[PDB]
């Protein structure tokens, strides 16, 4: 039997960099919300203990793909604690709508959906905390997707406090540039001193993304897309870019602006979701 599993995008509704730890990672205060939009992952169990991603993701080698890494991590962890039924395997295919990169968390959402689906399908019985703990080793973006709720996130992104932001409609645009996430976080001029504040202060302050100034300055493609959207609606970078979103109250306004957008916006429209489509499923 084949099962299908949502792998939604996320948005950083705001993103503040509070410092940088010794291991190079940055401490932050950010607010995750999911989008009801993303990839679909299909899984067929194998009985020969193998893991096969049948549908390649362009530019990513099989063994580098977060789908496969997540599956093998779960297999190793379950097997080291006697929770992996003999022969547990899987064929995995993905219908990929999300960009590879851009600050939408698509690869990390793929990792999270695979952890959750395989834990269920192999009957490994691992808890949320254990999965989120294993997800974190695959990237700081992975735990929010594993836990499945919109959340105020601190630490490096793993300290998650569920919250229910307004579920606005978003136009999400992908500038035609690839920004390696290491670039932004290694910039001298990135704010690393933004004062840590309470959720109440943050939820009342205007939402911004501390990384936007740098993405905009360094990538004219990002500045172009942001400048264009800002004429229509509040608009900000998500993640470290390059994607930018514009916030709307209704689907019709968001789609009307989208119908107007030049093709170089590479835009789609989707609704915010405080419960991940994966956990809804
Ligand atoms: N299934 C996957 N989908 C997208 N990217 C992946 C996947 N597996 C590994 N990656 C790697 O991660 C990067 C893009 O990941 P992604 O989570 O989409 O980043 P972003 O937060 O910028 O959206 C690429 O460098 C790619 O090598
Ligand atoms: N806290 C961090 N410090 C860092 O140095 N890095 C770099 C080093 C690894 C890849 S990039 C990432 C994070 C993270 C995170 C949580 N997910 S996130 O908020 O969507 C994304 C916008 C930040
Ligand atoms: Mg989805
Ligand atoms: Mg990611």
């Amino acid at each position: 039997m084949r099962t299908q599993w949502p792998s939604p995008a996320k948005l950083n509704l705001f993103l503040y960099i509070t410092g940088q730890r010794a291991d190079g990672y940055h401490t932050l205060q950010t607010l995750f919300q999911f989008l009801d939009y993303g990839d679909t992952i299909s899984i067929e169990l194998r009985d020969d203990g193998d893991i096969r991603l049948l549908t390649p993701v362009e530019g990513v080698e099989h063994e580098d793909n977060l789908i496969v890494r997540a599956a093998r991590l779960l297999m190793k962890t379950a097997a080291d604690s006697g929770r992996l039924p003999t022969g547990s395997g899987a064929n995995i295919s993905i219908d990929k709508r999300l960009p590879v990169g851009g600050g939408l968390g698509g690869g990390s959402s793929n990792a999270a959906t695979v952890l959750v689906a395989l834990n269920h399908l192999w009957q490994c019985g691992l808890s949320m905390d254990e999965l989120a703990e294993m997800g974190l080793t695959l990237g700081a973006d992975v735990p929010v997707f594993v836990r499945g709720h919109a959340a105020f996130a601190e630490g490096v992104g793993e300290i998650l406090t569920p919250v229910d932001p307004p579920e606005k409609w978003y136009l999400v645009a992908h500038p035609g540039v690839s920004i390696p996430t290491p670039v932004i976080f290694k910039d001298p001029e990135l704010p690393r001193n933004t004062p840590k504040r309470s959720i109440e202060t943050l939820l009342k302050c205007e939402f911004s993304n501390d990384c936007e100034v740098i993405a905009r300055k360094r990538f004219r493609e990002v500045d172009a897309v942001l400048s264009w959207l800002l004429e229509y609606a509040p608009s900000r970078l998500t993640g470290t870019g390059a994607c930018v979103f514009a916030e709307f109250d209704t689907e019709s306004e968001a789609r009307q602006v989208l119908e107007q957008a030049p093709e170089w916006l590479n835009g789609f429209v989707a609704k915010g979701v405080n419960l991940s489509p994966l956990h809804r499923a």
